[PDB]
């Protein structure tokens, strides 16, 4: 009987141990998944037809964006370089229209 | 011993409470991480040097992307308002070219 | 007492089975977590206004981009075929002002 009781302590001990097991595995999962709900970018809906990004209204910088490949019907993003470039040519036609001008 | 039986019929019942915290925590926990695979934008594999947006065959709409750097090598995203600015200059020079060979 | 003892075997069992269970579920759930959390795109900060793609030092591609609004203000997305529109108008101007000078 006395032995009945210890077992009886000792199962009440093991029953605390795992509701202090629970609340700390599941508080620790929910952190992880709090933060990457927080932190990911995220379709606007199930549809995945668009990304509104998240940095307000004045707008998100994607930047470290590969050149992307400029030719007919490419669905790549490009980026600043990639402009940079097309303005310069662009520049540059622009003074030499004016300077074929301004020589009559 | 009636005390025993009874000490019994508790550990019984908060064993069955048990059970059924561990259902509705991780329930809440599988369904908020479902949600979150389901509308984050994911790289396509450990490399990291490509996302394929999720949109299906006709795309993904990308938008509220500030404007990025134009520059020499900058790797910024760029958007449509800016390809629009050097839209406008290149239609000058195409209507300024026109003009001049029209003048003949 | 013989009851006693059987029912305190069966309550072992109970409690070994939840430990089980506790630890498949636990990890089942984390594995998911981790999985997205290392192949989730997200953004730098809490500000989110700014998004460095995880590609490292050569960058991230973005594809499947469908075509942004080209308009003043737009804050779409553009992408490569968008570029590469641009870019046909751009050599033909360059072109023809070369044709131009040329025919003097
Ligand atoms: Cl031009």
């Amino acid at each position: 009987i006395e032995e009945i009781l210890s077992k009886i302590y000792h199962i009440e001990n093991e029953i605390a141990r795992i509701k202090k097991l629970i609340d700390s595995a599941i508080n620790n999962v929910n952190n992880n998944v709090n933060e990457l709900a927080n932190n990911a970018v995220k379709y606007d809906d199930a549809s995945k037809d668009k990304i509104t990004l998240g940095g307000g209204a004045t707008g998100t910088t994607i930047t470290n964006v590969k050149d992307g490949t400029v030719a007919q019907g490419s669905k790549d993003a490009v980026n600043g370089g990639q402009l940079w470039n097309v303005q310069q040519q662009v520049d540059q036609n622009t003074t030499d229209i004016s300077n074929i001008k301004n020589d009559i």
